């Protein structure tokens, strides 16, 4: 038994010189940041003809308290493709750097499936979060110093949208008065911070096409409201200018490697609930030009990631997914059938069978209402009976779906060779009606109502006063036309986290309705988000040292 | 032509190839892209030291608009490598903040500038964005063991920490915060500095390894608790991952000249509350590297000179082996008692009453310090031969040597004569540097040798808090440690209003704080601002990016 961090330290990493070679990029094209990472310029679209590869989207079912291996998946699979002699690249998130002083960081991935540098992507990385962050900023600065010199706009300091950020999990800063003192000092009102994550710019950051697209995005951000109820955006405050600036070098998608040397690209990392939960367009779009194949990802379960990576990315790019792996195990299943956390490593066919439904709807969400091919990618256990095995794939394959086992945690590409065959199946046979699960001329009431109906499985939606006068007030405004982005559980697929396996008659409460006119979508709440993380008692912090040749331990 | 332009019509060497000048491998250095480079500071455990002889420029009292003070020390660096040396320039990293209220600007001006001038403007390598985090990283857990046990007794109305941001905005200058439910933590006033003003970024330019960096953080009060004692940044258990934060930040930043010649970028710290100067890590490097080094300090020699002699290079354990001292004819007569506008003409009367200033300045380098140097005068096209002879004519009856200088529109060529008189100062070899004051001594008899033997005063006034705050400090044993005066520096005196050369005045001092981390006692004479504001139309509005990802309008 290794642990990801001796992995990573045993494993040897190419140049990225090399690594790019591997995907036709010269040395003109990149720009170096150490000899393990590089940003790729976009401007390559522009001078190089497209591949026009496949894109394949990974996917899981519902989280459970100690799964989530969706992205050891992607990155074995990846290697997988590789294996087999295919032109593919790996596009998945850059994760954010405050949690790592909280909880204890990890490996983006884990076992033999991981991506290189461990340390850096962990940390600063290429400086992506720092320009969000700058940016997020920038935009509160000029939106108050506007207000303190003239507020010719009219801006009503009670109606201002906008927070401030920081790339750290302080609870301190979630809820604040500032401009107080001198009346040099500002204009006294209540303020925020969010994590750098969690700020609409990542989200507009993350839904560009390119550069002129990323400065039009940054200029609709609506930042507050005037004493006429109008909105008040960024290009009134001049300013989405000087963002795009401040962005000019993150939007450059960041070339990496894995353990076996296959390419990857690590841009972008929005939430998954009041975001899209996604990987930048132009990382996605430039594996897809660059490569034969693009293995990316999106965060929770199907019924969240790959409803809002379908409906909002898929819709913003214009690109379609070719194939579908929806990663799932059979103690996340029996834990949906009534097991508890302790008694998961027991075989227990009944339970399986009661947790089943979960996976079952995901399938059908992916396969009959999008009309996407789809495959199941079971990581296996050691203590996984050949009985558990037979259940699941006899259950999948009345849906037409094939139930292909992964190995990629201890084997590596060798343990995804059999998904990526799957998959290469999928995309060269068998049919792809694409099709998504509402249209952009339906209400804001109306693709709510479309979700809850399609993809949950809910009768209905149901909105508070606050609610219905929230979305009565978007509408007046023109923001009725944009995708829906429902902030709710990923433990279940309804609003009750307790809700496991397939709930059937439930309804959906929406409390909460806001427009991030950046990004292009409309954040709907059925419950309390945290966009500001707290620290715990004894933070990981406290372990991390560095020795006296600039060595870092303690960080996982 | 303007200076973009000039940098834009520049032709910069890959820096790989600005490595080779300095006997740096690839394996010594980490790319960010092909014109920067950080250098690893384990360079100076497993290489020799070439002892390179270490260069200090300074100038005369700031004047509201000529400011050529790094415009020279480039200038001589390229002006000894055109000498045959092998020569650095050490510099401090600006503020990105600024840029975004009135102009971005170049590292230099003219001919005399460092290259690429976006990067350094803008992101750079990274530095600041490691600073604020290490900043604001303490500050997160700061409130959250206060809000978890408080096993520390620390007494929220005592923290003196404050967070930090890189941007002008004069809304988080005094803050309320933990509001809301009671998870939301603990209310209690806070506020917001800019990064360059946070005591990192001090400590940060005041270590000589990455060991003495992590101590230094821990080192850092963050607060009081109630029974009066500090609380420290290592009683949170914070200085190991804040080093570990700042682990590549403290490496160097590799850039270069117009002309070639290697420089290092590195630290940026404010020159009243803190030292202005560049890390010690990028002069040592400097002299590591290269058999000459150029840096320099912020302000006049009143400030920035006095803190890189009685600060840096006590805590580094180095001695400059020749100052340059930078001035103006129009700066001179500014302190004549001539308008702004009135400053192209011919004035011999006031030039003769302004010239006390850079007299000051001589005498005190040559007589206090003990240092070798050299007055470098940028020259004017309307600076007469009357003027010029005058302003050599003073200086040569205190020893000094006044050369020449224009690199500002030659560039390395118009430094020859100001890099002649440094080497000839250098040749000789003889070190009888002395330093202002001694350790051991009180922190109200050091402010009185550094207001009496440089800034001409007859002693130092203190109100009653600042007495206060002094005999606390004592008590608590932080009265070994250098003292850091934040007065203005338009004048040699706290009225911005005395120029030339004040005589008749006293300095009076309102308070006094700890900067453990750095190592010294910020004592104020008046209110520093820590966080500037943006004006009615910032220069952000003009700021723009074309399809291709092309910058315009920074500058």
């Amino acid at each position: 038994f290794k642990t990801d961090i001796e992995i990573a330290q045993e494993a040897n990493p190419q140049d990225i010189r090399d690594i790019a070679k591997k995907i036709n990029l010269s040395e003109d094209d990149i720009e170096l940041y150490g000899k393990y990472k590089a940003k790729i310029d976009y401007n390559v679209l522009n001078r190089t003809k497209s591949r026009a590869g496949k894109l394949i989207l990974t996917t899981a079912i519902n989280p459970t308290p100690a799964g989530e291996g969706k992205t050891t998946t992607s990155i074995g699979v990846a290697d997988a493709l590789a294996k087999l002699g295919k032109n593919v690249i790996a596009a998945l998130r850059e994760p954010s750097m405050g949690p790592v002083f909280g909880i204890k960081g990890g490996a983006a991935g884990g076992g033999y499936a991981q991506v290189v540098p461990m340390e850096d992507i962990n940390l600063h990385f290429t400086g992506d979060m720092h320009a969000i962050g700058a940016a997020n900023n920038l935009l509160a600065a000029m939106l108050d110093n506007h207000v303190y010199q003239t507020n010719s706009l009219n801006i009503n300091p009670k109606r201002i949208t906008w927070r401030r950020c920081v790339d750290m999990n302080d609870r301190q800063l979630r809820n604040v008065v500032d401009g107080l003192g001198k009346k040099v000092d500002g204009v006294t009102r209540e303020d925020g911070f969010d994590i750098t994550v969690a700020s609409e710019v990542m989200a507009a950051f993350c839904l560009s096409n390119n550069i002129s697209e990323l400065k039009e995005n940054l200029g609709n951000i609506v930042v507050a409201y005037n004493y006429s109820g109008k909105p008040v955006t960024a290009r009134d405050l001049n300013a989405h200018g000087a963002m795009a600036a401040i962005l000019k070098d993150a939007l450059k998608p960041n070339l990496v490697q894995t353990l076996e040397g296959t390419p990857a690209i690590l841009h972008g990392g929005p939430f998954a609930n009041i975001a899209h939960g996604c990987n930048s367009i132009i990382a996605t779009k430039m594996g897809m030009h660059m490569a034969d194949y693009v293995v990316t990802e999106a965060g929770f379960g199907a019924d969240l990631g790959a409803e809002k990576f379908l409906d909002i990315k898929c819709r913003k790019a214009g690109i379609r997914p070719d194939a579908v792996i929806i990663v799932a195990t059979v103690r996340a299943l029996k834990y949906n059938g009534g097991v508890a956390k302790d008694q998961l490593n027991n075989e227990n066919l009944e339970a399986l069978e009661k947790g089943l439904p979960n996976l079952l709807k995901h399938i059908e969400n992916i396969t009959q209402v999008y009309k996407i091919p789809a495959v199941v990618a079971i990581n296996r256990f050691p203590l996984d009976t050949d009985a558990e095995l037979a259940l699941v794939r006899s259950k999948c394959e009345e849906l037409g779906v094939k139930v292909a086992l992964s190995e990629v945690w201890a084997n590596g590409g060798e343990g995804g060779i059999e998904v990526a065959n799957e998959v290469l199946k999928l995309i060269e046979e068998g049919e792809n009606n694409f099709e998504y699960c509402y249209e952009e001329d339906m209400t804001i009431k109306e693709k709510l109502n479309a979700i809850a109906t399609k993809i949950y499985g809910a009768d209905g939606v149901n909105y508070t006063k606050e609610a219905n006068k929230q979305i009565a007030e978007l509408e007046e405004l023109g923001f009725g036309n944009l995708p829906v982005c429902v902030a709710k559980t990923q433990y279940s697929l309804s609003d009750d986290q307790t809700k496991l396996g397939r709930p059937t008659g439930f309804t959906i409460e929406v409390r909460q309705a806001n427009i991030s006119a950046g990004a292009g979508f409309v954040v709907v709440m059925t419950g309390e988000i945290m966009k500001m993380p707290g620290l715990p008692k004894l933070p990981a912090a406290e372990r991390i040292d560095v020795d006296e040749n600039g060595k870092i331990s303690g960080l996982f």
